[PDB]
């Protein structure tokens, strides 16, 4: 029933949204970011994940992160290699795996990184005077894309489709696309001007697109209010997701367990009415509890009180980030537990409920 706003998406990348549309009723894939790359304990291995080390299953959904293509970078942001990405890309996708892709853009004014707060909106946007470098950004993403086709016997090009989450938790202030750093309209102009670039221009067929502000500039009293805060439209957005690392137990949060419990269904609730009323898809797009400090995190916090509200549940997925290398980052980072760390039963059994799906149960998602 829903129907992308690519009305000429690959036969892949329609039969992907069609069945997440199905799927979700009754079930829930399981993401986790640069899951392939690294884990906290170590990097190198061509095919390991700290998720399958614990559970024996990949995640359904691999997370990957494009910051640094746009500059011509060997690697992203968090030294991962482009070349290696897309060969993991390739590999999750030949095995049924899910693929979706964020950008942590890079500041075109100050050469700064996404937390660099110096205003590049205005300027990025068509008519912008730096409109030409949004091209040159975007189209660095073509040619990356580029390296995930194959080729079949026929001579027609194939590519694993990709969810693709641009310009995420702009309600936020921390990112130069985000609030106090952009205009509500100029973001708007930004994100069209994305969508109609690669889809219209560059004629990609393979993505689906995700919309994804954070919960924790979401008013609860007015959630829908505070959700389409630079909302670009129906035509410009598939799945209608959330950032929400709020409820899950953030460090600056001083709402009780049950309170936080209590919100995070709440949340989810009103995501997926929303993306109901637009006939969407609707995703938790970002979370988790960083380093896993939480008891029984995975079943209780997560997985209880999605289940709790029939609403809720509907949601498609849900995707935990990156387990950061310590040897090479200096501090623990990480939202999967590995072997021997303290929730790994539990995430376990968020892995054995029927509810929960990794790779290795995965139906047919491409047809
Ligand atoms: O991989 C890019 C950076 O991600 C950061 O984690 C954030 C991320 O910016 C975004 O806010 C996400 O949704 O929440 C994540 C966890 O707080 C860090 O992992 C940083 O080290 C990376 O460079
Ligand atoms: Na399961």
């Amino acid at each position: 029933l829903p129907a992308l706003i690519d009305t000429q998406a690959t036969a892949e990348t329609r039969a992907l949204y069609r069945n997440l549309a199905k799927l979700r009723y009754k079930h829930l894939l399981f993401g986790h970011e640069d899951s392939l790359a690294y884990g906290v304990h170590w990097e190198g291995d061509m095919d390991r994940s700290d998720v399958r080390d614990v559970t024996g299953a990949n995640p359904a959904v691999y997370g990957w992160e494009l910051g640094g293509l746009e500059l011509g970078h060997t690697a992203n942001l968090d030294a991962v290699n482009f070349e290696k990405m897309q060969h993991w890309i390739k590999a999750g996708y030949s095995r049924g795996g899910v693929i979706t892709i964020s950008w942590h853009v890079f500041n075109p004014v100050s050469g700064g990184n996404s937390w660099d707060k110096t205003p590049a909106v205005h300027e990025l946007i068509p008519g912008g005077a730096r409109h030409a470098t949004l091209k040159a950004y975007l189209d660095t993403f073509v040619a990356f894309n580029e390296g995930l086709a194959d080729v079949d016997a026929q001579g027609n090009k194939h590519y694993p489709p990709i969810i693709f989450r641009p310009w995420h938790e702009h309600n936020g202030d921390w990112f130069w696309w985000g609030k106090g750093h952009a205009s509500e309209q100029d973001y708007i102009a930004l994100w069209r001007f994305t969508v109609h670039y690669l889809r219209d221009e560059k004629k990609l067929r393979n993505l689906i697109y995700a919309y994804s502000p954070d919960r924790s500039r979401i008013d609860m009293a007015n959630f829908e209010a505070g959700y389409l805060y630079g909302y670009p439209g129906d035509a410009y957005v598939d799945i209608i997701g959330l950032d929400n690392y709020w409820d899950v137990g953030h460090e600056a949060n001083t709402a009780s367990a049950d309170e936080q419990k209590a919100a995070l269904t709440a949340s989810l609730k009103q995501l997926v009415q929303i993306a109901r009323s637009k006939g969407k898809i609707a995703a938790l797009t970002a979370t988790g509890n960083n380093r896993l400090t939480i008891d029984n995190f995975w079943t209780e916090r997560l997985l209880g009180p999605i289940s709790a509200d029939a609403d809720a549940s509907e949601i498609a997925y849900v995707m935990v980030w990156r387990n950061a290398n310590l040897a090479r980052e200096k501090s623990e980072q990480f939202f999967a537990p590995f072997p021997g760390q303290a929730t790994a039963d539990d995430f376990k059994r968020f892995y054995q409920s029927e509810v929960v799906l990794f790779e290795d149960e995965l139906p047919p998602l491409y047809r």
